């Protein structure tokens, strides 16, 4: 029936039919004003700011402590009966033994895991409980499947990290990592293998975070405040969140790919029973014998500094190392496998479960009840508000996962908007929205070292430089003789590695082409898909998938940006919040046709477990598609390098199913009927630093952070002594004029300017230069001037605006409309902003007089704005 497609400060949403109609639906208005409904399309955006609110706190050590306490409590619930049979008070004395002799004996002898592993003799149950407690306390860290050689393979997950980094930067894409060398040495050795990468780079810092350093990604993304990261450190989730939400959500699973690389390196250094338990034999032996030998040598040589080493907690020695708040790095400096601590990459649960298998099997015979609970104990370690926690568990804090916190709330009521009906496709994407410096850097490096698609659009829509170069099948072998020149561009970094292939790339050439467009490397969208797939599929699949029942699609926005340029459905951002809505419309337009046309490609871009069909089988000879592009059938005509044009059918369908998937004579008509002006654009209301101003009975008085607490306790006395309207509260008056409450001292524009698509698409065509249509320009300015008088109320500035167009009327249609785009900033909802219109500038105002609000109508909007409670007092 329908479909849905979905930044730092905006969340776009839209709804789409098979013919790409955005539904026009009335919305009930429950306010006392003479307004019962509004005709708005099922499209829009949600804007938000990054501020310290309740949600900001909710999406940011205590919860980790409670999780570990719950895990150990679940273990103790099983252990308690036999524990009381052995030692009743052992559990309570933990934050070791109840008597001095046993305690001291355990102190020199075992100040256990691999004795439960190797020794077959029956051991004390206290010892097993302690072993399992340290099993489940430091569980570690991402893999649903069982442990296999594939998880550990350093090459495999390093390559996975390289792909996730390279397909996030299309312009700029074991013996070393598992070596028993210094972490800095391993990092330098890895960096030396990749030219053009520095230690301070994002990739060098990610490798270090996989290795053990303390990378600071602030220099990698130009932040103002420190962004220390440390996997071993407890609060790595919170610090990771703060950094990535300062710098954008797209790198979250880049960082998590680094995290899994660290996991792989740990597993690798371990397995070459429970080999981590052999590694802790190494750790314990070195630590304890080195401590004893140091004690002996200090006794024999420096008796005075002995007490400083072993008994002065305040000083920087071992005494402060173990019992005080002293780090290892200073301790080694005062005096890396010498004296490693108990609370120290978080060892993968694949390693730990390897011990749970090793420990329990070696002792399952002697204790029958532990053998019976073999599978349960495995589930204890590997099992997992909660949704607020998981986004906190993801690699992003509120700052930009506020929208990803919103995008769930956006979609959750969007389900209600369409009457609980479920969408077929939900396309999501994340990209930075500084690239001009990027294209400059490669040119500087490429020169220092020393238009047509390489593969045409018939095989895939790739207008990026990786495919663009300034017969029908890719470059012929006659052209392949130029590869000597292509090699000089590869080593000069003027071209990427895959481009060196694609130029020289039959069917094996086309096999990788489809995958890149559809396979999604941004797994944050997969994590969002996981959230979408978990919240949608409560009815778990019976077997072999465990999940089905309505799809989650993650297409790249590249299938949209190409879709915009081809068929006259262009986008202008600064006009209004429709451009996010326009992308959210042209996002899922791709989804409806692609799946019904190529169901075999489902596994490549849709969430869930599916049969991996051989792409070689689907690609055929010159006689679904021979030409590999999934979006060829959108065009009626196919363009090749030679200039020969391949015809296409008027109506497209799927051969193996027979369903019509594409109506060229009818679907193109409906799309233009979409972009042409009432749309659900909703600004979510959110709670000497004043928080919010409450109406007083009439005037507004601000409440600082301190006063609110006393306000909730005794509001009457607090109101009496001086003599909730949240920030950006919708304030409407007279002919649709709208205001938002910036503070007690200022107001904001709440009126969104709209344009019928003829006036929209023209602006992009003009700005990116139909010259007979110069009469559209006068109407646009007139429509702007008419819009300015009704709601903006800046008649002093507006007179200059109308004059300025008269001064520069001789200028071309292009530059004129480009300055019109900047002129649109005056009308946009939100904080007013100064701008330049031709030479004429200023055009800025501050609605400090808020007296209108006292008699105005408030409109308390939901996130989608459907349920409005308009209370007008006057």
């Amino acid at each position: 029936k329908y479909s849905i497609g979905l930044g730092t400060n905006s969340v776009g949403w839209a709804v789409i039919t098979d013919e790409y109609k955005v539904p026009s639906k009335k919305f009930k208005v429950l306010g006392n004003t003479d307004r019962h409904s509004i005709k708005k399309n099922l499209i829009g955006a949600l804007l938000f700011d990054s501020g310290e609110t309740a949600e900001a706190t909710r999406l940011k050590a205590r919860r980790r402590y409670t999780r570990r306490k719950n895990r150990i409590c679940y273990l103790q619930e099983i252990f308690s009966n036999e524990m009381a049979k052995v030692d009743d008070s052992f559990f309570h004395r933990l934050e070791i033994f109840g008597n001095i002799v046993d305690e001291v004996a355990y102190h020199e002898k075992y100040p256990l895991r691999k004795k439960l592993v190797d020794s077959t003799d029956k051991a004390d149950l206290r010892l097993i409980y302690l072993a399992l407690a340290h099993m489940i306390k430091f569980r570690g860290h991402l893999i649903e499947g069982d442990l296999n050689p594939d998880n550990s393979d350093v090459d495999k997950l390093f390559i996975q990290l390289v792909q996730t980094y390279n397909q996030l930067f299309e312009e700029n894409p074991k013996a070393i990592l598992s070596a028993r060398l210094s972490k800095s040495r391993r990092l330098e050795n890895l960096i030396a293998q990749l030219p053009g990468e520095k230690k301070n780079g994002l990739f060098g810092n990610l490798i270090a975070l996989s290795l053990g350093l303390t990378p600071n990604f602030k220099s990698n993304f130009d932040l103002a405040e420190d962004a220390k990261l440390q996997l071993s450190k407890d609060t790595y989730d919170d610090d990771l969140d703060n950094l990535l939400a300062q710098i954008g959500d797209q790198y979250a699973d880049l960082f998590l790919a680094a995290k899994n690389l660290s996991d792989a390196i740990l597993l690798s250094d371990i397995l070459r029973k429970a080999p981590l338990s052999a590694s802790m034999i190494k750790r314990y032996d070195e630590h304890h014998q080195d401590l004893t030998l140091l004690k002996a040598l200090v006794r024999q040589q420096l008796p005075e500094k002995y007490k400083e080493i072993f008994f002065d907690q305040s000083k920087n020695g071992y005494a402060g190392y173990i019992d005080g708040g002293a780090s290892q790095e200073e301790f080694y400096k005062f005096i890396e496998d010498l004296l490693r601590k108990q609370r120290t990459g978080s060892i993968p649960h694949q390693i730990h479960l390897g011990e749970l298998h090793a420990i329990l099997r070696r002792q399952e015979d002697f204790y029958p009840f532990l053998k019976d609970n073999r599978e349960k104990i495995e589930k204890i370690l590997t099992f997992r508000d909660s949704l607020h926690e998981h986004i906190a568990n993801l690699a992003g804090s509120p700052a930009i996962k506020k929208g990803i916190l919103q995008t769930v709330k956006v979609v959750d009521e969007l389900v209600k908007v369409m009457g609980r009906h479920k969408p077929e496709n939900i396309v999501i994407e994340m990209a930075r929205e500084k690239n001009s410096r990027e294209r400059m850097k490669r040119i500087e490096e490429g020169i220092k070292e020393l238009v047509d698609h390489i593969v045409p659009q018939s095989f895939l829509k790739d207008d990026s430089i990786d495919n663009k170069v300034l017969d029908n099948v890719p470059s012929e072998e006659v052209v392949k003789k130029m590869k000597n020149y292509w090699r000089q561009l590869l080593n000069a970094k003027l071209i990427t590695q895959r481009k060196f292939d694609n130029l020289t790339k039959s069917e094996l050439d086309k096999a990788g082409f489809i995958k890149r467009q559809l396979v999604e490397t941004r797994q944050i969208t997969k994590h969002v898909a996981q959230i979408l797939d978990s919240r949608m599929n409560t009815k778990y699949d019976e077997n072999d998938k465990l999940i089905r029942e309505v799809k989650v699609i993650t297409l790249k926005s590249k299938l949209v940006s190409d879709f915009r340029k081809d068929f006259q459905f262009y986008k202008v951002r600064e006009i209004n919040n429709y451009h996010h809505a326009h992308d959210a419309y042209l996002n899922a337009v791709v989804g409806t046709a692609l799946i019904k046309k190529y169901p075999k490609l489902e596994s490549e871009f849709v969430y869930g477990d599916y049969k991996v069909y051989d792409v070689r089988k689907m690609i055929a000879k010159s006689e679904y598609f021979f030409y590999s592009n999934i979006m060829n059938f959108f065009k009626t005509e196919i363009t090749l390098a030679n200039g020969e044009i391949r015809k296409r059918p008027l109506i497209e369908t799927n051969g193996e199913t027979g369903e019509i998937v594409w109506d060229k004579g009818r679907d193109f008509a409906t799309v233009r009927k979409v972009l042409s002006p009432q749309v659900n654009i909703v600004k979510k209301t959110e709670v000497p630093t004043v928080a919010y101003s409450v109406l007083v009975v009439k005037e507004l008085l601000g409440i600082t952070i301190m006063e609110r607490s006393s306000f909730e306790k005794n509001p009457i006395d607090f109101l009496e002594a001086k003599g909730k309207l949240p920030k950006y509260s919708l304030f409407e008056l007279e002919n649709g004029r709208k205001r938002m409450l910036a503070s007690a001292g200022e107001l904001q524009k709440g009126n969104e300017l709209a344009l019928p698509s003829k006036y929209v698409n023209f602006l992009y065509l003009a700005s990116h230069y139909v010259e007979q249509h110069k009469h559209y320009l006068d109407e646009i300015i007139e429509q702007i001037s008419e819009f300015s008088k009704r709601v903006i109320l800046a008649d002093a500035n507006l007179d200059k605006v109308l004059s300025a167009y008269n001064k520069h009327r001789d200028k071309p249609i292009r530059e004129q409309a480009e300055n019109i785009i900047h002129l649109f900033t005056l009308t946009n909802l939100g904080a007013p902003a100064a701008f330049k219109y031709f030479d004429t500038t200023i055009d800025r105002k501050r609605y400090t007089s808020t007296k209108e609000v006292l008699d105005a109508t408030l409109i308390h909007q939901s996130i989608t704005g459907l349920y409005e409670t308009r209370i007008d007092l006057s």
